[PDB]
């Protein structure tokens, strides 16, 4: 039960060229390796997602088009930034998340990590929010081979609408998203009213949150929701999206989190002793994201880490204090405690149906 770390130098090299996050993959891995955290993990090279494997969520027509315009007329229908090789990066990140879910199927590990995953916005025939393949959905569909109820927990700044779409009609996968919700803020869905459809009704959980929330109140919310969800839903496996665009310093400049608050949520989840699929996602302060997921990886390992950033490839990007610790910004928390409590109340009423 040592954790699986999905990594290979060709895969980090492939990801570090994803145009919206330049060299984030390598900054994350390098930080992780400079701390020697990779020596406490079983390193598994990722497979590339087979076309049959991608088609278990995405349509063949969309999978056709994406691959073609990766090698202009019909691109608008699918929501296409058609970059030369996009299909190959998308498939590689997809296979990386499927590789990790497969290890968890084989009892190889109890925790498998693909920090370069988490592209939660993509719909079955539509790119969205810079996502071209929904590797999270792909990883859940692989987990459905053994596990009969999966809990998806999405802690990105944004609503995981794509994953919640994929399963909004079923009761075998419950989606839980904490996200900024505000008129005009992408993707604009995921109110506490959004609970799903038909047989899946009350199996989407949405926790809409305002700007400026910090560690302690984030965790009280996340633990209150998760505690009830665990009783009502009783999942057998967990997929966890831990995008870092909630952390102070992020250009998104919305939440005011530090990785310790996120790490507490992860620690509460890890205590369920279930199979668990760790993914990344957003995070547009590259060193802060590297800081966050390095810290989260130490949480998973239960190790300790010194505060000084080790000397390594990207040390210069860790100004000004060159430490692991992220300091919140002097910004107002805009979360009325009573709006939060009503949300919790509404969600408990939705969960009692389960
Ligand atoms: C500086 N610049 C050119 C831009 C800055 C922000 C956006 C944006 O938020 N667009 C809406 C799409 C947000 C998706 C973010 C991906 C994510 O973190 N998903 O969880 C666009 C352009
Ligand atoms: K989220
Ligand atoms: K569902
Ligand atoms: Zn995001």
């Amino acid at each position: 039960l040592v954790p699986v770390y999905i990594y290979s130098p060709e895969y980090v090299s492939m990801c570090d060229s994803l145009a919206k996050i330049p060299k984030r993959a390598s900054m994350v891995h390098s930080l992780i390796e400079a701390y020697a955290l990779h020596k406490q993990m079983r390193i598994v090279k990722p497979k590339v997602a087979s076309m049959e494997e991608m088609a278990t969520f995405h349509t063949d027509a969309y999978l056709q088009h994406l691959q073609k315009v990766s090698q202009h007329p019909d691109s608008i229908e699918y929501g296409l930034p058609a970059t030369e090789g996009i299909f190959d990066y998308a498939a590689a990140i997809g296979g990386a998340t499927i590789t990790a879910a497969q290890c968890l199927i084989d009892g190889m590990c109890k925790v498998a990590i693909n920090w370069s995953g988490g592209w939660h916005h993509a719909k079955k025939d539509e790119a969205s929010g810079f996502c071209y393949l929904n590797d999270a959905v792909l990883g859940i569909l692989r987990l459905r081979r053994k596990f009969e109820r999966i809990l998806y927990v999405d802690l990105d700044l944004h609503h995981g609408d794509g994953v919640e779409d994929a399963f909004s009609f079923t009761s075998k996968v419950m989606t839980v998203s904490l996200h900024k919700f505000s008129p005009g803020f992408f993707p604009g869905t995921g109110d506490v009213s959004d609970v799903g459809l038909g047989k899946g009704r009350y199996y989407s959980v949405n926790v809409p949150i305002q700007d400026g929330i910090q560690d302690e109140k984030y965790y009280q919310i996340c633990e209150s929701v998760l505690k009830e969800v665990y009783q009502a839903f009783n999942p057998k496996a967990v997929v966890l999206q831990l995008g870092a665009d909630t952390i102070a310093g992020d250009p998104m400049c919305s939440f005011n989190m530090t990785p310790v608050g996120i790490g507490k949520c992860l620690k509460y989840i890890l205590q369920w002793q279930l199979a668990t699929l760790i993914l990344g996602g957003g995070g547009y302060n590259l060193a802060n994201t590297a800081r966050c997921w390095t810290y989260l990886t130490r949480v998973i390992l239960g190790k300790t880490l010194s505060s000084e950033i080790p000397d390594h490839e990207f040390f210069t990007a860790y100004g000004p204090d060159y430490v692991l610790e992220i300091t919140p910004s002097c910004r107002p928390d805009r979360n009325e405690p009573h709006r939060i409590q009503q949300i919790l109340n509404y969600i408990k009423g939705n969960l009692k149906h389960v």
